[PDB]
């Protein structure tokens, strides 16, 4: 699924991501934009042989099992394929674990490089939430 901006904003809020670990909804929508362009089916191979899955590009190195990331972990206890679903429940659940790991949303390098410190509220502008 390619979510609309406000569509994804509404979904993230429903699943309790708005102000989770103190990160406003605009922060999460911005990370999704630059990680996946709001595409649930987005997959990207990392230089280390791990892969990034779904709207928030969750890495197989730590968080989900894809069977081809040697010496990895599955801390969200889910197949990475679950993270490509049109239903973002699994992605959100797992993102909550990631953002709680101690570096907040810096875990998403695209959030650090493209969202952090910016006017993230723009991403929820015009949305009925
Ligand atoms: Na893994």
């Amino acid at each position: 699924k390619v979510f609309g901006r406000c569509e994804l904003a509404a979904a993230m809020k429903r699943h309790g991501l708005d102000n989770y670990r103190g990160y406003s909804l605009g922060n999460w929508v911005c990370a999704a934009k630059f990680e996946s362009n709001f595409n649930t089916q987005a997959t990207n191979r990392n230089t280390d042989g791990s892969t990034d899955y779904g709207i928030l590009q969750i890495n197989s190195r730590w968080w989900c099992n894809d069977g081809r990331t040697p010496g990895s972990r599955n801390l969200c206890n889910i197949p990475c394929s679950a993270l490509l679903s049109s239903d973002i429940t699994a992605s959100v659940n797992c993102a909550k674990k990631i953002v709680s790991d101690g570096n907040g949303m810096n875990a998403w390098v695209a959030w650090r490089n493209r969202c952090k410190g910016t006017d993230v509220q723009a991403w929820i502008r015009g949305c009925r939430l």
